[PDB]
């Protein structure tokens, strides 16, 4: 599969690693009662002075928003990136996730963003996944 861009207007990612997937697979496996550690490369065309991270899932061709518990990544200490970003200069998001047995078992497009103060799209990135 293919980590495609869905559009961003102030920067642009080079490399998305999911721990428990490989693009050589047709889905992202997502394996539930385990943790997943996710990273982005990314590089805003901007300076930014905060980030706020949104996600969605795809339904009906219409994409579903999602919560998620840590959106402000220049807040959240675990993230390993810190306001204000500079221009042009590529930086690496982390987060780690447990995905509980609760969770249900399907196959859906997930769209991924984070935008500036000014809510703006930095990064835009949409895969298929299935939760396992
Ligand atoms: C309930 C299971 C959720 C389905 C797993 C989604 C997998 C998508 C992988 C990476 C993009 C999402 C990154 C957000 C991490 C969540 C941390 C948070 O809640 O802020």
């Amino acid at each position: 599969f293919v980590f495609e861009d869905c559009g961003s207007e102030v920067g642009k990612f080079s490399d998305i690693i999911i721990s428990s997937c490989d693009p050589s697979e047709e889905k992202c496996s997502i394996i539930r009662e385990s943790e997943i550690h996710v990273s982005m490369k990314f590089t805003p065309s901007v300076d930014v002075k905060n980030v706020e991270a949104k996600a969605f899932g795809v339904l009906l061709d219409v994409p579903v928003p999602f919560p998620l518990k840590k959106p402000e990544i220049c807040k959240d200490p675990d993230s390993g990136v810190k306001c204000p970003l500079k221009k042009d200069v590529e930086i690496e998001y982390k987060v780690t996730f447990f995905v509980e047995k609760a969770t249900p078992a399907l196959s859906l497009e997930i769209m991924w963003e984070f935008r500036n103060e000014k809510d703006e799209k930095i990064t835009c990135v949409k895969f298929p996944a299935k939760i396992k």
